[PDB]
């Protein structure tokens, strides 16, 4: 898009600036040293030359990176906007999908699916009731309690444990 | 589904929400390291410039942890909802079988 | 271009339409919650819990 | 990073209840189909015995 | 603040 394309631009008009402030320091240091090597010998114009050219240097860094540090303000904006973009499509497609779905499922249709296990697990509760009933009223005579207990007890006493 | 491809689409804006955090984070430590240098030779402006610079990165790196975080809730809610429609279906198919 | 495209009314609604999906969808759940928890209530009595 | 924690968190306890009443579900349809089972090997000794 | 937390973690005063 023009927006990734313009995202390169300033990207490369940042290193570009970076650069060129990295050769106004080299040339700031070289024209220091300079300095030094002529005085050293006995030079002063050369030395107010190279001071006016180091200071030239220094303000045109500084500017450099004073429209570096603007200019990724403005790239920093720019991503914010891209990726709230990103966030809005997202979001639409969301929207697009889980309006289907309401339209498709309603909460009446979970009402009554659950008004129904309801209904189908009480009945399923009375059946089993009665199963218990039954099979227990068949299942008597060849139980009774009190052999029950008496094994009971006496495993109780094995096992080393009361009830 | 649909719901599939937003997801898909929700993790990759938060993974690319968090990767923007970190060279926001990278590049703070960055100008931070930089600003050190530069004020260790008698620089103001500079220093000032990047201080500036750093403070947009964590107000950046801030603001995209807040639309991650609101983008994570959402796609939680998602989630759920989706998890909610298999029970349904499910539920469906036991209620037929149960009758 | 992209403010052309896109503007602050379709964000308002769909951000708007988000907040009422989102309450059918929380009503929904409290539906089920409700439900689900009025159905097991005899297999898990509170005594044997505590 | 903490509200991205508490919201973990509830979702997880969401889950979990979820999971149990689904479990609790499975538990009784598995306790009907063994009656089912059940109730025809009777009626098949039904017919035999008779 | 910035400034002179960095000054004081260099070691100098604005």
């Amino acid at each position: 898009s023009n927006m990734e394309k313009h995202l390169f631009n300033l990207k490369f008009a940042a290193k570009e600036l970076s650069r060129s402030a990295k050769k106004c320091d080299k040339e700031e240091k070289a024209e220091k040293a300079k300095i030094e090597k002529a005085i050293q010998k006995g030079n002063m114009e050369v030395a107010r030359i190279h001071a006016e050219n180091a200071i030239r240097q220094k303000n045109q860094a500084v500017n450099f990176l004073r429209m570096s540090a603007r200019v990724d303000a403005v790239a920093a904006r720019v991503q914010t906007a891209v990726t709230m973009g990103k966030v809005t499509k997202s979001m639409a497609g969301v929207v697009k999908s889980m309006d289907a779905t309401l339209k498709t499922m309603n909460l009446e249709k979970i009402s009554a699916l659950m008004d129904k296990f309801e209904h189908q697990f009480e009945t399923l509760d009375v059946q089993t009731q009665q199963m218990e009933d039954t099979m227990s009223s068949t299942t008597t005579l060849t139980t009774p309690q009190n052999q029950v207990d008496m094994l009971l007890q006496e495993m109780a006493d094995e096992a080393g444990l009361d009830l």
